[PDB]
């Protein structure tokens, strides 16, 4: 199906493709689309994997035809994996798209190697076709607020669209409510994500739309301290038929805290058993519901909706018409002005705060906004991604997790809960009569990855929770020399805060070097002492072995934060490259980030 044929019959002039993972780009993409009314234009969004691209060649048919996109990057600057048939299509094509008019907007993160790499390539590559650019690139910092990136974009986008096409801004519910009273028990979605009953009647192969419900055999906390709450888990995958290599992820579907959904209720005065239904008013669109309907409020709320993410800017702007209080409707309204004191307030009050949605109603007595509306605001409730803690050599068929929980104070003197940390903290282990608890989950393949030969050396640098897939790693090269094959070194620069505070797998990791599956165990304790001493400290002190092994051919992986961590280990690598290579500082980072290419030198960081 031709998405400009689509577009023709149903008089769009406007489509805007989405690249996303996990939502973001997607939402973007809709608030564009809805965006082209205000100027007697008529847009749409779309998966570009639902259709395909060739077809940008026939756009000049519609008249003021205009193709947007919002691409985000993903791993080592690839496309996300609906934007993938897109990507290998524009690697191979050389049709001529004069007359193909577009704009770009990519979300990245400018902590991660290639910035908006997706974002950049579309857009260089659509101009190399012939394509006329409409609007510059966009770069969105996900490091920063996107959000603000956005909408300054999209303000400029508009502009610079009235101009070329000469039109003007004239200067909206997607959804509408059906209360099913009526209705089976057994007809309502009660939080699964794909098919009725696909958690009950469990079926591979399981994915990201049919997750799969593992038995938590084991959740134990690891570190020795109590300041912060680090646990293992350890789920069962027998029966799945789903495979995996220590590197990959798992993703996991989250519950919100049944108290905050509670809060919610209360405060919208609204029965959050109500089974109900929200069909989308577009006859023509894929998307008929916003989540699995039909299904009551509080089963929404706590399964398909993010309530805890401080708000954007669109949702605060929506909101607004239900404040009755003149001071606080202003303080809304604003919060999505492009500049000025509007922004300052939104990056301010919501954002830094961290109000969540229950923190704005409660911060804002006047706003009273019905509970069906705002279910169409919220985003969906995502999934969170974890590096498995397990090879698949030695524990086929478990799958682990490492994980600290995410909890701190507010400005706004509230309590925030991380949404999956807390939901994991609390699953009970199977018990001799206890109840299945439900993980919804699916694995994710990545690039990260032990070299192919075993007697290849490795470089592991992951303090913190970013020890994660290297205690698989270790796993593997154990197994591996106790199958009698040689095996290079297998050094491990880990870190923390203090050995009695929160040093994970001590007892696992020290038993490793004992067996001598662990060649090198190194440990920077960055708080006993005046000075912090972090993992690149140690890497710098080991200049010389490090070196050698990197000169020999070494693998070297960096696991954690990105923020911070990844940058001065990567700096300090550059240093020991420059030193001890002889060569010029920028020869080293050239020689660095060629051992990425060369997969030598990988990647597993977040924030
Ligand atoms: C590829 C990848 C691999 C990962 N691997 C792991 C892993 O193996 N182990 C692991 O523990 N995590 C890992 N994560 C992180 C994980 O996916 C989640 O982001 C993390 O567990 C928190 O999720 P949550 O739902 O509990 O918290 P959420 O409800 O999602 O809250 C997270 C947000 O809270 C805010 N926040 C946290 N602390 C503060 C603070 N003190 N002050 C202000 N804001 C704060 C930040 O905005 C943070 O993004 C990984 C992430 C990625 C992308
Ligand atoms: O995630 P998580 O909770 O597992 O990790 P985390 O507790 O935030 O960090 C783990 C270890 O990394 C240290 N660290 C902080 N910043 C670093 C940096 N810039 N470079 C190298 N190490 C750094 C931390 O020290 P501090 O906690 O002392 O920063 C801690 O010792
Ligand atoms: C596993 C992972 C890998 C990422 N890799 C990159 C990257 O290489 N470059 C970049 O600029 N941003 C990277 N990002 C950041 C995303 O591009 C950014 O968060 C984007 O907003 C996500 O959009 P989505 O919700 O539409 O998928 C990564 C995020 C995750 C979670």
């Amino acid at each position: 199906s031709s998405f400009v044929e689509k577009m023709k019959k149903t008089g769009r002039n406007i489509i805007v493709f989405y690249g996303s993972q996990t939502g973001t780009a997607e939402e973007f993409a809709n608030r564009l689309s809805k965006d082209a009314h205000r100027y007697g234009m008529r847009g749409m969004s779309a998966d570009p994997e639902e259709y395909d691209l060739a077809d940008l060649s026939s756009l000049p048919e519609i008249d003021n035809a205009l193709v947007v996109f919002c691409m985000a990057t993903y791993g080592e600057g690839d496309p996300t994996d609906n934007a993938q048939d897109f990507y290998d299509w524009l690697q191979e094509t050389d049709v001529d798209l004069s007359g193909v008019k577009f704009a770009v907007f990519g979300l990245g993160n400018k902590t991660y190697e290639h910035f908006n790499a997706m974002g950049k390539y579309v857009d260089k590559r659509l101009e190399q076709l012939g394509a006329q650019r409409i609007f510059e690139l966009g770069l969105g910092d996900d490091d920063g607020n996107l959000e603000e990136d956005f909408i300054t974009w999209r303000e400029q986008f508009w502009l610079a669209v009235c101009e070329h096409f000469g039109v003007e801004a004239t200067g909206i519910r997607q959804y509408e409510l059906v209360v099913h009273t009526d209705i089976d028990a057994a007809k309502v979605y009660m939080g699964e994500m794909g098919r009725l009953k696909s958690y009950e009647n469990q079926k591979p192969p399981f994915d990201a739309k049919n997750p799969f419900l593992p038995a938590v055999t084991t959740n134990r906390k690891l570190n020795q301290g109590t300041e912060r709450h680090l646990m293992h888990l350890e789920l069962d995958i027998s029966d799945s038929k789903i495979r995996y290599e220590s590197g990959d992820h798992v993703a996991v579907y989250p519950a919100n805290d049944s108290a905050l959904v509670n809060q919610l209720g209360k405060i919208l005065g609204a029965d959050l058993d109500v089974v109900m239904s929200l069909n989308n008013l577009d006859e023509e669109s894929n998307k008929k519901h916003p989540f699995p309907c039909p299904t009551s409020y509080r089963t929404a709320l706590t399964y398909y909706l993010d309530i805890t993410n401080p708000p954007r800017t669109n949702v605060l702007y929506e909101l607004a018409q239900y404040a009755s209080e003149p001071s606080e409707q202003e303080l809304l309204r604003k919060m999505a002005s492009s500049s000025g004191e509007g922004k300052e307030l939104y990056l301010s009050w919501v954002v830094e705060a961290r109000r969540h949605i229950l923190a704005i109603l409660q911060d804002c007595p006047s706003l009273r906004p019905p509970i069906d509306h705002l279910c169409e605001l919220l985003p969906r409730l995502q999934a969170r991604y974890y590096s498995i803690a397990s090879s698949s050599k030695v524990h086929p068929n478990s799958v682990h997790i490492c994980a600290v929980v995410v909890e701190y104070e507010t400005k706004a003197g509230r309590i925030n809960k991380g949404v999956a940390t807390n939901w994991l903290r609390a699953k009970e282990p199977v018990g001799e009569n206890g109840g299945r608890a439900l993980v919804p989950m699916f694995v994710r393949k990545s690039q990260f990855r032990l070299p192919f030969k075993a007697t290849t050396p490795v470089i592991m640098v992951g303090p913190g929770t970013g020890v994660a897939p290297f205690i698989g790693f270790i796993q593997e090269r154990a197994w591996l020399r106790q199958q009698g094959k040689e095996v290079g070194e297998t050094l491990l620069y880990y870190g923390c805060r203090r050995s009695d505070e929160d040093y994970l797998y001590r007892e696992e990791l020290a038993q490793f070097h004992r067996d001598g599956a662990l060649t090198q165990l190194n440990v920077a304790f960055s708080r006993e002492q005046s000075h912090k001493v972090y993992v690149q400290h140690l890497l710098k002190q080991d200049r010389e072995h490090l070196w050698k092994l990197i000169e020999g051919g070494a693998h070297i992986y960096v696991c954690g934060d990105a923020r911070n961590m990844a940058r001065d280990v990567q700096n300090t690598f550059y240093d020991i490259v420059a030193e001890l290579g002889a060569m010029e500082h920028a020869q080293a980072v050239d020689y660095i980030k060629k051992l990425m290419t060369k997969g030598r030198y990988s990647l597993d960081v977040w924030s």
